[PDB]
């Protein structure tokens, strides 16, 4: 249960052993693939919108370690508050509030050099990972991980078993408001008279050109971990949920509005009661 560590100078899955690759079984435009994070021997954390609402369990395949093989999915647990149609009335055609889900594997993962768990917030694993005293509370972990500033973080993109680590900054200080307001640059979100209707307290915000030029996410990054890296340990603080510009299709638009091209991530500190409940038997030592 040594979480968030690399287990030589190897490649791809050796550097990011928690990454999980997800494919939609009956693909269409916008519903082709997603990412996830190994969080325990039986669980992969991802985004709820990666699944079909009906027969969730048979709607995706998931792989780890860069393997060809798909793992048997026993159950998919959606956060109970998630509803993509929740705000049609308000003219918001897709609502990503609470966009998290857990995949329960039928078989126990065997940890190795290419399959390892990432650390989750408010666990004893994260306390040990950050080398903090045993007096550490959930709130103190949040202060350590998400201070009120621009926070260096990272996420991972995959293509044909090739993983690419991209560095981003979480706008959690004086730029937070502006980060969130830029949701209005997303197609469909532009007519909505109050933007905090789309950007709820559940969301962290990355992207833009200040303080640095953050790379942006694509639809296929949905559900992958947003990670803070500290002294050789990796802690998940968010789940990639939605972006202002799909830069895998639409690099043109990002060059039009680069200062406002944001990505939005479900803040794991904001869904702790649910995480804690679903993962209570996983030996993660939730605080
Ligand atoms: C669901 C999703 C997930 C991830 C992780 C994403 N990352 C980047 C875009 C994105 C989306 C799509 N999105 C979600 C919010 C409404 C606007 C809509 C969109 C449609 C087309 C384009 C475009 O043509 O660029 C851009 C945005």
């Amino acid at each position: 249960s040594l979480c968030g560590m690399v287990w030589r100078k190897g490649t791809d899955y050796h550097k990011q052993p928690w990454q999980a690759k997800i494919s939609v079984i009956r693909p269409s435009k916008g519903h082709e693939s997603c990412m996830g994070a190994v969080v325990s021997e039986y669980f992969v954390l991802t985004a709820a919108h990666c699944f079909t609402v009906d027969d969730k369990e048979h709607s995706i395949k998931v792989s780890v370690g860069g393997e060809k093989r798909d793992l048997e999915i026993e159950v998919v647990l959606f956060h109970p508050n998630y509803n993509i149609n929740g705000k049609k009335e308000a003219g918001i055609p897709e609502f990503y509030d609470y966009d998290v889900a857990l995949i329960k594997l039928k078989n126990k993962l065997k940890y190795g050099q290419t399959i390892r768990p990432i650390c989750l917030p408010c666990t004893e694993g994260t306390t040990r990972a950050l080398r903090l005293p045993p007096t550490t509370t959930c709130q103190q972990q949040k202060e350590e991980l998400l201070p009120a500033q621009d926070i260096k973080a990272l996420f991972v993109s995959e293509e044909e078993k090739k993983l690419t680590r991209k560095e981003v900054y979480i706008k959690n200080g004086d730029k937070k408001g502006s980060c969130e307001r830029d949701a209005q640059y997303a197609p469909g979100y532009d007519k909505v008279k109050d933007i905090s209707e789309v950007v709820t307290p559940r969301f962290l915000c990355t992207g833009g050109v200040s303080p640095y030029a953050d790379p942006n996410t694509c639809r296929g990054d949905s559900g992958g971990p947003l990670i803070v890296h500290k002294r050789s340990r990796f802690i998940q603080v968010g789940v990639i949920s939605w972006g202002v510009v799909d830069v895998c299709k639409n690099q043109k638009r990002q060059k039009q509005v680069p200062a406002h091209a944001r990505d939005f991530h479900i803040n794991l500190f904001q869904v702790l009661p649910w995480l804690k409940e679903k993962l209570q038997d996983e030996d993660l030592g939730f605080l």
